[PDB]
């Protein structure tokens, strides 16, 4: 299955899932800094679901490995900046991350494979 462009509309698709996930909520929309007065002191790039959905709709991501690393950035946020492991949003974190992980493999994995078939010969 060698489609270089097939990662696209798979990434549209669980991102869609991901919105559907109660888990989501708190990661939908960039960190309101009214509630979190600090939040820009300790978090240098803040990134949330609805950028990831935009920069992809846009044509500004090249590879699902772009677009993974600004999710993985989301994670590594909130992580930084939870004042406690035992912490509601950074709970609901990491059960988003297991489920992202656990859909995002099969995307990475078939886009490097149509990349090295397209440079087989
Ligand atoms: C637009 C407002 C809105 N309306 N529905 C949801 N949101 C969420 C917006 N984002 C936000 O305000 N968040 C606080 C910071 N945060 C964290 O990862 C934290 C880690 C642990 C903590 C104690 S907070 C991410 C979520």
């Amino acid at each position: 299955s060698y489609d270089i462009q097939a990662w696209k509309k798979q990434c549209e698709e669980l991102l869609n899932l991901i919105f559907q996930c109660e888990d989501s909520e708190p990661f939908r929309q960039p960190v309101d800094l009214l509630e979190y007065p600090d939040y820009r002191d300790i978090i240098d790039t803040p990134m949330d679901f609805a950028t990831v959905r935009e920069t992809l709709e846009a044509g500004n991501y090249e590879s699902p490995m772009e677009l993974c690393k600004d999710v993985r950035l989301i994670f590594s946020n909130s992580k930084a900046y939870t004042p406690s492991k035992r912490s509601r949003i950074y709970s609901m974190s990491l059960r988003l991350s297991a489920f992202f992980e656990e859909h995002i493999s099969s995307v990475l994995s078939d886009y490097k494979s149509a990349l090295r078939f397209h440079k087989r010969n």
